[PDB]
């Protein structure tokens, strides 16, 4: 191997500085994402409710 | 094989959790994104037909 | 091959329920975004143009 | 090769109705979305600070 | 090699024009794209406070 002992060790050593279970980071970025789009639709929403 | 029968048994071991046709998952995040940012547009629409 | 025909069938298999050039779909998607960015932009302009 | 002349051509082929130094149409997608998203933060904030 | 060489060289020849550690361009496009849903969440409700 060697090359995947370079590459998960290259990870590990610049990951020191994180504190996640890797799927956590996956799944936020992308389900935020699609949250954040559905959040400001709710907003725009509640901000008419109030013109009225 | 191996490395297919590992992998497809690491998927379906993962996502156990997940109650999904597949296809729904991945057609929903791309075509959500792409739906929200229509949703955005007729929303901020709306708010202007109000303050006129 | 028989890798190739098997992917290529697959597709056309899945892809029977769609009407669209295939261009317009990967076109749109990446296009899309973009507009609409610049959709929501003109947008918030606007709605500042009618509280003034 | 055969693969690569394959490719390079069918890509001159359909880009033929195009006009950009393609680091542009890249640099402008992933750019574009970044300021978009900056672009709503100082629209909404335009917004906020003619409702006071 | 020379595959290599040649893709790292013609990198670091077209980023001459750049001046960041690599890490902050890769985390600033996702971490950005996701800090500003969360902005213009927060955002909206601003808005909306100010309607009240």
């Amino acid at each position: 191997m060697e090359k995947v002992q370079y590459l998960t060790r290259s990870a590990i050593r610049r990951a020191s500085t994180i504190e996640m279970p890797q799927q956590a980071r996956q799944k936020l970025q992308n389900l935020f994402i699609n949250f954040c789009l559905i959040l400001i639709c709710l907003l725009l929403i509640c901000i008419i409710v109030m013109l009225l």
